[PDB]
C-alpha cells in the first residue's frame, strides 16, 4: 500500500527496526522468495531448531506437499526427498510463552478500556495474543501466558497428535487460522513472500508440488551479500498512522502485517 525507500527507513530508527541477520531466513521456492523473521522470544527452541536444520542444507529440494487453500502451505519433510530418515531430533512443543508485561509490551490496536479475558496486539512486528497483563501481579513468575496467533504470514511447526513431534516440517500461514492457536508452535513470520506462499500449488498432495529450492540464514552470508530487512516499530508514530488508516476496530489478524521491507544487495 505504501512503498518505503531504503534511505527513508535507514534515516528513521524511531519507526524502523533492523532485523538481526541471525533471525532472518531466505526460503527460495519455485514460486519466488520468502523472507522469514525468526521469533526467539516466542519459541526459542524452535528457532534454534530451524537454524540448525537450515544449516544442514537438508531443506533444499523439499516439497510443499500439503497445501490447503485458505489455510496454509506445509513443507519441510526432509525424509521424503532425502530418501532416508535425517539425523534430526524432535523439539518439544512451544505453543505459548510466559511474557513479562513490564518488559515485553504489546502495542494495542484499540486504546479503549479492555473488557475481555484476552486481547491482541503487536510486538516487534509479530502478532501476539495474551491473557490479561493484570494477572502478572500475582502469578508465581510475574508473567502471563501469551502466544503468536496463526495470522496470515505466520510460520509454524507441523506435528502429529503428539505435541512433541515437531521436527522439520513447517507450515506457511496463507490465511488466519485461529483454531491452531495454543496448539502449534509458531516461530516466525514472512516479512516478504506471503503472496508467494499463497501461490504455492494446492493439493494433498499436489500432483506436481512446488519446491523449497534452498534455505539460507542471512548471518551465514558474507556481509556484502546479506539482504537487509526492516520491520516497522509498532510503538512508533508511523504505525499509529497505519492503524488509524486501516481501522482500529480490527483484530490483529484482520489487519495487514506490520509493514516490513527487505532490500537486497546491489551487484
Ligand atoms: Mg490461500
Ligand atoms: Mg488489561
Amino acid at each position: 500500500m505504501v512503498e518505503y525507500t531504503k534511505e527513508s527507513v535507514q534515516a528513521d530508527p524511531e519507526n524502523w527496526r533492523s532485523v538481526d541477520p541471525d533471525n532472518l531466513v531466505i526460503f527460495e521456492t519455485t514460486k519466488g522468495v520468502v523472507y522469514i523473521e525468526l521469533a526467539p522470544e516466542i519459541a526459542p527452541n524452535h528457532v534454534a531448531q530451524i537454524r540448525k536444520v537450515v544449516r544442514t542444507g537438508l531443506y533444499s529440494g523439499t516439497k510443499f506437499h500439503r497445501v490447503i487453500s485458505g489455510f496454509m502451505a506445509q513443507g519441510g519433510d526432509i525424509a521424503a526427498t532425502l530418501g532416508r530418515e535425517p539425523d534430526l531430533e524432535a523439539v518439544d512443543g512451544e505453543f505459548v510463552f510466559r511474557r513479562d508485561p513490564k518488559s515485553i509490551v504489546l502495542t494495542v490496536i484499540n486504546e479503549e478500556d479492555q473488557t475481555k479475558s484476552q486481547y491482541t496486539g503487536f510486538y516487534n512486528g509479530f502478532p501476539i495474543e495474551t491473557r490479561q497483563d493484570e494477572l502478572a501481579n500475582y502469578s508465581e513468575d510475574k508473567r502471563v501466558e501469551s502466544w503468536m496467533p496463526h495470522c496470515a504470514g505466520v510460520v509454524s511447526m507441523a506435528r502429529t497428535n503428539d505435541p512433541n513431534s515437531g521436527k522439520d516440517q513447517f507450515f506457511l500461514m496463507r490465511d488466519e487460522s485461529r483454531f491452531l492457536d495454543r496448539k502449534y508452535s509458531s516461530w516466525g513470520r514472512m516479512l516478504e513472500g506471503l503472496d508467494v506462499a499463497k501461490s504455492l500449488t494446492i493439493g494433498e498432495p499436489p500432483e506436481r508440488p512446488d519446491i523449497l529450492v534452498s534455505a539460507v540464514m542471512v548471518s551465514d552470508l558474507a556481509p556484502k551479500d546479506r539482504p537487509e530487512a526492516w520491520v516497522m516499530r509498532n510503538d512508533g508514530p508511523m504505525f499509529s498512522l497505519f492503524l488509524d488508516r486501516m481501522g482500529r476496530d480490527k483484530d490483529v489478524c484482520s489487519l495487514p502485517q506490520t509493514p516490513s521491507v527487505v532490500f537486497v544487495s546491489e551487484d
